[PDB]
C-alpha cells in the first residue's frame, strides 16, 4: 500500500508528538504504576528471580547453570541505548521489548532472557512494569552471585508502543562505517546524538573498530561511545571489568547458521528470534554474537579474576569457531571451566575491548589500581552499575521503594529539601503584583521563565525550573538564554524575594526557582490584560534553589538549546531543517502538536524571541496575549519570498502593493505550510477563537511549567 | 532516520487504530460539532458563499468571473474518493484538505478553491466544518447558477489527520495498467476495495482507458468505477452531464510547465500548488488536467445545452494545446464563450468519457430521454447530487440543519421511528430469563448478537445491529453468519418476542432488534456467571426493525463479511495475511489495539467462532468469560508450528511431550507474536487480570452493540 511518506518522504513527521495516546494503553486512565509498584512485595519477588537464576528451562538453558550472566547482559543492554545528547534511549521505559531494540543483533538472545522473566511478570502483574523487572533482575543476578549492589529504584512505568528514535541513517544492520549513510566524518567523528559505532550495537564492536582487532584504537571508540553515555573513564573501566566478571559470550559454530530476527521470524516463533541450525541451536550450541569467550575461572561468582588474567598472561590474536577476533592467554594452563561439560576446561580468553582497558594509558592506570586495590573494584562498579541503570529515571522524587540509595549523587542534579512553610494564594498574588509594579516587562518574565522551565527533557527527566539552575552556571551563559539581560532580570527578581522574604514569619519563605515561576505568570496574566481579558494562570510553589556545588557543569551541557523554535533560535546552521528541529523540541517538551501550536504563536507575541528578533512577531500590539500570529499568518493578502541574502528567512509583502509587512524564519512559516500544522494554526486563526486561544496557552504554558513537577507527585 | 518500517516492511501496522486521538485534536474533548452546526446562522453562511462567486481574486482569477464550477467540481471531488468496499473515503471528513488527497494530480487547482474559502472558514469558525463548507459551497454553486438543489444537510465534523486507506500499490502518479503493481487484471478487473482506474485519480481518465480515445470502453470504466461509488447507470449520467453543464477544464500550454504538487511545494507556497510557468500561469493560462474544454454555451448557467451539444454534433478527435486527447464538434460555429476575452468564441468541445454518454448503448438511452425530457434530467441530476455529497453520512439521524430534505430515501438504510414505549429495566430483566430459559446457549446468544452488531463500519456509517437486517436477505444468508444455525436463534427469539408483545398494555413492545441485543447481552451474563462472576452488562433500548423493501440487498452485499478474524473466519484465501485483515476490521468497528485484544480473546472462550472451530479456543471451559485465551496463548510450555497441510493453521503441543494441546490460526497467534501486540496480551494474561478482563470485555461488547445507536445522539 503507497503511503504519505514514500509520495513525500521529505515532510516533516507529527506523528511522533502522538504516540503514548490513551488509545494505546491498556490500562484505565486512572491506573497509576507508583501506587501500585507502592504496594509491591519487593521482597518476593527478589526471592521468585533469584530461584530463577538456577532452574534452568531447556528451551534455552543455563551457562554453567546460572542464568546470572545472560541477566546482567539484559540488563546492562535495557540501559545501555541512553544518549546524553538528547536523553532518548535508556531502560526507564522496557522499550528493549519492542521493536527496533528487540531485533538489533546487539540484543541477540536477550528474547530468551525476557522471556524467561514472563512467569513472574504475570505471577506479580501490574505492580512490577517490565521497564523495573529488566534492572531487578539484573541486580537480584549481581547479589545471587555474591556482589553487593548500591540499590534499587522502581517506578519506570511501562509503555505500550516504540519510540521514535533516530539511531542513524544506515540501510544495513552492523554497517561498517564510510558508506553513503555514514555516522562518522572527519578524524572518527561520530555524529550527534548518535553513541554508538555501528547501527544496531549497544557501544562498541568488540572486534575492535570496523572490526579491526586493536585495542589501542578500540579504546578511543569505547572513550568516545561511553562519554556520549554520560560515563567517564573510571566508571567505564569498572563496568566493562565488572560485567565481564561474570558469564560468557556465545559463538559455538558459524553465525549463518543462525535465523531471522524477532520482528522477521515467523509468527510460530512467538516473539522469539536467532533460532539457530548449529546443532542443538542453544545451550553448549549457542550462537549470540558469535565470539567463544570465558573470562573468569568462577563465571557465576564474583571475584577479581578478571584483571588477575589481564595483567597475568600475555594475549594472542585468535578467531572463535564462527570466525571472530578474539584473544587468548599465551601459555597458560586450561583453568576455565566450560559452561555444560565438567570434564572440559578452557584457557582464558579476552575481547579485543577488554584488552583496550590494559593497552590504553590511561585506562590502564585505572585497571592497575582496580586490580590492586579490589575493594575500590567493587565499589566503582556498584555506584557506576546504579548510575547505568537509573540515569533516564529523573528527580530522585520519582525513585520508589525499600532499596532507594539515601546517598544524593551529582549527577542526579539535586534539588535540596523544602523546610519551610510554602507561600498561598494570598501571597502568590502579593508576589505577581510587586513583580509587575517592579518595571520588569511582559517580554523580559516571558523569556526568562522560558528560559528556566524549557530546558526539561521527557527522555530522561532532566531539566526544568525546579533548582533555580538557570542562575548558575552554565546557564546563565548560554547564549539562547540572552546572559546580560537574563542578568538584569534576576537582579531584580532576587531583589523582591529578599524583601518579601524578610518580612514573613513563621520561617515561610519562597525560593527563587517558585518566583522565577511565578513572575513568568504574572508576565502571561499582564498580557493577557493588555489585550482585554482578566485570567489567573495557574502556579504551584514548592520548587527549591540548588547551589553551584550541586551542579555539574558538565554534564548540563547537553541540555543547552542550541535550536528554540519557540524563541526563533538557532545557534549555528544544521543539516536538519529548522522545523525538523521544532517538532523535535516540542516532543522532548511533551507537546502535542496542538499543544506546540499554542505556545509558538503565544510566545511570537509575548516577546519570547531570542534577540528581541522581529520574525515571526506578526502583532502590532506586541506584549498582548491575542491570536495575532495566526490571523496574519494565513492572510491570503500576504505572499511570501525567500530573501537573496538568506534563503531561511522569508519576507511577507502585501501582494497588491508590495510593501513590507512581515519577516518570518522557516519555523514560524511551516504553520502555513504543512497540512496539518496548517489546519491547527485556522482553528487559533479563527475569528471565534479568542478565548479558546488564550485559555490553551494559558493551559500548555502551566504545563511547561510543571514538566518537572515530580513532588506533585 | 531508518525507522522500523524500513527494517520490517512487511510487519502489521497498528497505528492505523490510534490515529484520531485526543493528542492530535485541537478542540477539546467535550466539543460538540453538532451542538456548534445547530447554532450557525446557515443564511448568513449561504450569502457570504453566494458573494464570493463572483468576487474574483488575482492570484486565481475566476473563469467567466464566476468560481461556480471551479467550486462544482471541488465539491464532487470531495465525495469522489468514496468506494462502498469498504466505506472509506466521501467527503464526511473533510479529508481533500490533508495528504494525499490535496496533492493527487485530479485535485490540482482545487487548492486554490480551498483557499478561496477560507475567509468564510475564519468567520464561522468551529461552527462549520471544513468538511461540511465543501459541499455547502457546492450547493451554492449549484443554486447562484440557476440550479435548485434537493436539500442539504450538515454533520461533517473535521478530523485532523490524514485517514490511512489503502488507495493502490502503485509508486508513480498516474501509472497505467499492467505494472509491477498493476491494479488490473485479467479481463479489465480492478482489485477490490478500489474504485478508480489509475493512482491519483478520482474515478477514470478523461481522456479514455490508458489513456485510448474509445469512448464505449471509456464507458466501460465509467460503469465499473461509478458501481463502486455505489451509483448506477441513470445517477452516473445524471451526475456527469449535469457537472459538465458548467465551467472548462484547463489546458492553456504543456503541462511541463507545472511545478510541485501541494506536499511537495516550497514552504513559502503557504500550502498551495502546481505554481506553473505558462504565461501568467492562472485564468486564461491555467494549466489543470492539460485538456481544453468548454462544454455548453452559458457556463455559469443550468442549461439543456450538454445534451444538445452532445447528440446535435458529430465529433473529432483532436488534442488540446497540452497534447491531451479530446473531441471538437465538426463544421461547427464558434458558439462557446472564451472565460476571459469577449471578442474570443470557441466551437464546442467534448472529453472522451462525455462522448461515452451517447456511444454505450445503454447510456444513450438513458441521455436521449434525458435529452427529450430535461425536467427529468434535473430531477435525476439533483437526487444524484445529494446521494453523491451525502452517501457517507450514516443514518438520517446524523443530519443537521433546515435543509435536510423529508424525503427517505433507500440508499440511506432507513430505520423506521419508534411510536410507542420502551422497554424498562424490569422488562429487560424478564426478557433475559426467558432468553436464558429458552435452551438458547451463550454461544449462540453471542455469536448471533455480534453477527449483528459488528456490520457496523467507522468509515461510512452503515451497517450495525439497528433495524434488525440480520434477520432479513441477504445478512441471513451470509456465510460467515451462520445460516441455519441464525435461523433457529431467530425462531425462537421471535417466538418471545411474540409473547411479550402480546402480554403488553399501552403500547410498550420490544422490537426484535432490540430483543437480539439484549439476548446477546444475556449471554455474556450468563457466560461471567459461569466463571463464578456476577456482572452487569449495560443495555439501550431503542432500535427498530426495518422491512425487507427498506433493505435494499445489492447495497447490503458489500457489508458482507468475507474475513472477520473476530469468529475466525475467512471466507477464501486473500492476497494480504489475515492479521491484517483483523486490524482493518477492527478500524471499521472504531476499535483500539487493546479494545480489539480484549474483545478477540473473549469472543474466543464464548464461542463465537463460525462453525465452532475450536480454532483459538484456549480454554478447558468454553462460555465461561475467562482471561484464558490469554493465560494459555502465552504459555511457554506450549510449542508451535505450522501445519504441513496449511501453512495458515499452527498446532500448539505441549515443549517436553509432544502431545497436541491446541490448534490457531494467525489471527490467533499473531497475539502472542507482533511485539504490541503480546504485550497487550500480557496485560489481559497476568494473574490479577481476571476483574479487568472482564470489566474491559463488558465495555468494548456494549460499545460494538451501540455503534449506530446515533438515535442517542
Ligand atoms: C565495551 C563495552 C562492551 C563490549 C564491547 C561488550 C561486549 C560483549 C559481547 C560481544 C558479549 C557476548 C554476547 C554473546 O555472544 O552472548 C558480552 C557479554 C556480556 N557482557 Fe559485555 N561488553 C561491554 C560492556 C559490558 C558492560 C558495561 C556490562 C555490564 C556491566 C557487560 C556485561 C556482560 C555480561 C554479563 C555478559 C555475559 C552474557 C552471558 O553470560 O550470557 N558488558 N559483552
Ligand atoms: C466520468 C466522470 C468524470 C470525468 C472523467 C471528469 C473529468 C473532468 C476533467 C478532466 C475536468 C477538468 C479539470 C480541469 O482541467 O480544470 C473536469 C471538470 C469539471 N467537472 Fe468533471 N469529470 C467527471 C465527472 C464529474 C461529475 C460527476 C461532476 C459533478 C457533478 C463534475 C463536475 C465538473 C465541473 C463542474 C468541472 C468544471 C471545473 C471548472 O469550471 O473549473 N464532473 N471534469
Ligand atoms: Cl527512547
Ligand atoms: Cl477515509
Ligand atoms: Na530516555
Ligand atoms: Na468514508
Amino acid at each position: 500500500g503507497t503511503s504519505n511518506r514514500d509520495w513525500w518522504p521529505n515532510q516533516l513527521d507529527l506523528s511522533i508528538l502522538h504516540r503514548h495516546s490513551s488509545l494505546s494503553d491498556p490500562m484505565g486512565k486512572d491506573f497509576n504504576y507508583a501506587q501500585a509498584f507502592e504496594k509491591l512485595d519487593l521482597a518476593a519477588v527478589k526471592r521468585d528471580l533469584h530461584a530463577l537464576m538456577t532452574t534452568s528451562q531447556d528451551w534455552w538453558p543455563a551457562d554453567f547453570g546460572h542464568y546470572g550472566g545472560l541477566f546482567i547482559r539484559m540488563a546492562w543492554h535495557s540501559a545501555g541505548t541512553y544518549r546524553t545528547a538528547d536523553g532518548r534511549g535508556g531502560a526507564g521505559e522496557g522499550q528493549q521489548r519492542f521493536a527496533p531494540l528487540n531485533s538489533w543483533p546487539d540484543n541477540a538472545n536477550l528474547d530468551k532472557a525476557r522471556r524467561l522473566l514472563w512467569p513472574i511478570k504475570q505471577k506479580y502483574g501490574r505492580a512490577i512494569s517490565w521497564a523495573d523487572l529488566l534492572i531487578l533482575t539484573g541486580n537480584v543476578a549481581l547479589e545471587s552471585m555474591g556482589f553487593k549492589t548500591f540499590g534499587f529504584a522502581g517506578g519506570r512505568a511501562d509503555t505500550w508502543e516504540p519510540e521514535d528514535v533516530y539511531w542513524g541513517s544506515e540501510k544495513i544492520w552492523l554497517e561498517l562505517s564510510g558508506g553513503p549513510n555514514s555516522r562518522y566524518s572527519g578524524d572518527r567523528q561520530l555524529e550527534n546524538p548518535l553513541a554508538a559505532v555501528q547501527m544496531g550495537l549497544i557501544y562498541v564492536n568488540p572486534e575492535g573498530p570496523d572490526g579491526n582487532p586493536d585495542p589501542v584504537a578500540a579504546a578511543r571508540d569505547i572513550r568516545d561511545t561511553f562519554a556520549r553515555m554520560a560515563m567517564n573513564d573510571e566508571e567505564t573501566v569498572a563496568l566493562i571489568a565488572g560485567g565481564h566478571t561474570f558469564g560468557k559470550t556465545h559463538g559455538a559454530g558459524p553465525a549463518s547458521n543462525v535465523g531471522a530476527e524477532p520482528e522477521a521470524a515467523g509468527i510460530e516463533a512467538q516473539g522469539l528470534g536467532w533460532k539457530s541450525a548449529y546443532r542443538t541451536g542453544k545451550g553448549a550450541d549457542a550462537i549470540t554474537s558469535g565470539l567463544e569467550v570465558t573470562w573468569t575461572t568462577t563465571p557465576t561468582q564474583w571475584s577479581h579474576n578478571f584483571f588477575e588474567n589481564l595483567f597475568g598472561y600475555e594475549w594472542e590474536l585468535t578467531k572463535s569457531p564462527a570466525g571472530a577476533h578474539q584473544w587468548v592467554a599465551k601459555g597458560a594452563d586450561a583453568v576455565i571451566p566450560d559452561a555444560f561439560d565438567p570434564s572440559k576446561k578452557h584457557r582464558p580468553t579476552m575481547l579485543t575491548t577488554d584488552l583496550s582497558l590494559r593497552f590504553d594509558p590511561a585506562y590502564e592506570k585505572i585497571s592497575r589500581r582496580f586490580h590492586e586495590n579490589p575493594e575500590q573494584f567493587a565499589d566503582a562498579f556498584a555506584r557506576a552499575w546504579f548510575k547505568l541503570t537509573h540515569r533516564d529515571m529523573g528527580p530522585r522524587a520519582r525513585y520508589l521503594g525499600p532499596e532507594v540509595p539515601a546517598e544524593v549523587l551529582l549527577w542526579q542534579d539535586p534539588i535540596p529539601a523544602v523546610d519551610h512553610p510554602l507561600i498561598d494564594a494570598a501571597d502568590a498574588a502579593e508576589l505577581k503584583a510587586k513583580v509587575l509594579a517592579s518595571g520588569l516587562t511582559v517580554s523580559q518574565l516571558v523569556s526568562t521563565a522560558w528560559a528556566a522551565a524549557s530546558t526539561f527533557r521527557g527522555s530522561d527527566k532532566r531539566g526544568g525550573a525546579n533548582g533555580a539552575r538557570i542562575r548558575l552556571a552554565p546557564q546563565k551563559d548560554w547564549e539562547a538564554n540572552q546572559p546580560e539581560q537574563l542578568a538584569a532580570v534576576l537582579e531584580t527578581l532576587e531583589a523582591i524575594r529578599t524583601a518579601f522574604n524578610g518580612a514573613q514569619r513563621g520561617g515561610k519563605q519562597v525560593s527563587l526557582a517558585d518566583l522565577i515561576v511565578l513572575a513568568g505568570c504574572a508576565g502571561v496574566e499582564q498580557a493577557a490584560k493588555n489585550a482585554g481579558h482578566a485570567v489567573t494562570v495557574p502556579f504551584a510553589p514548592g520548587r527549591a534553589d540548588a547551589s553551584q556545588e550541586q551542579t555539574d557543569v558538565e554534564s548540563m551541557a547537553v541540555l543547552e538549546p542550541v535550536a528554540d523554535g519557540f524563541r526563533n533560535y538557532l545557534k549555528g546552521k544544521y543539516r536538519v531543517p529548522a522545523e525538523v528541529l521544532l517538532v523535535d523540541k516540542a516532543q522532548l517538551l511533551t507537546l502535542s502538536a496542538p499543544e506546540m501550536t499554542v505556545l509558538l504563536g503565544g510566545l511570537r507575541v509575548l516577546g519570547a524571541n531570542v534577540g528581541q528578533s522581529r520574525h515571526g512577531v506578526f502583532t502590532a500590539r506586541e506584549q498582548a496575549l491575542t491570536n495575532d500570529f495566526f490571523v496574519n499568518l494565513l492572510d491570503m493578502g500576504t505572499e511570501w519570498k525567500p530573501t537573496a541574502a538568506d534563503a531561511d528567512v522569508f519576507e511577507g509583502r502585501d501582494r497588491a502593493t508590495g510593501e513590507l509587512k512581515w519577516t518570518g524564519t522557516r519555523v514560524d512559516l511551516v504553520f502555513g505550510s504543512h497540512s496539518q500544522l496548517r489546519a491547527l494554526a485556522e482553528v487559533y486563526g479563527s475569528a471565534d477563537a479568542q478565548e479558546k486561544f488564550v485559555r490553551d496557552f494559558v493551559a500548555v504554558w502551566n504545563k511547561v511549567m510543571n514538566l518537572d513537577r515530580f513532588d506533585l507527585a
